[PDB]
């Protein structure tokens, strides 16, 4: 069942695979070049927001709870692959 | 009527779509944050190509043929916003 955040994170993913069929549209249709990259832009900014309530959901959820047993170094050491790899 | 680069960031742009509908769909059914967090992350790096294709698109078409006329600074000052704002 699903979280405060990741049901936030979902309806910005939904908004934002709106966006990219605007996107696709205008290039669809030789669109201004500069026009075409900030919309990019505003795209990977939403990304971004929608990944730090990701996290923030994580951190409290599965993240905390490897309190009990493994936890610590796995959860981490894993944790820290989806911030870059 | 479409450019080389205009072309491969509108199919990566369509390529990344679909890519954004499985994570829509995943998320849909309460997956794994840190592996959602990871597509999410594969997403954005392929806008950072796409963009920068664009960029490169631009800057010999629209950016170049600034050559002639008030071209210089407005092209410039207005390419400024598309880096970051
Ligand atoms: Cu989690
Ligand atoms: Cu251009």
């Amino acid at each position: 069942e699903l979280t405060a955040k990741k049901r936030a994170a979902l309806n910005r993913l939904k908004t934002v695979r709106g966006h990219l069929d605007g996107i696709v549209r205008m290039l669809e249709s030789d669109a201004y070049c500069v026009d075409v990259m900030k919309q990019i832009s505003a795209v990977q900014s939403s990304l971004e927001r929608a990944n730090r309530v990701m996290l923030h959901n994580h951190l409290e959820t599965c993240f905390s709870t490897a309190v009990l047993d493994g936890h610590g170094q796995a959860a981490i050491e894993e944790l820290i692959d989806a911030v870059k790899f």
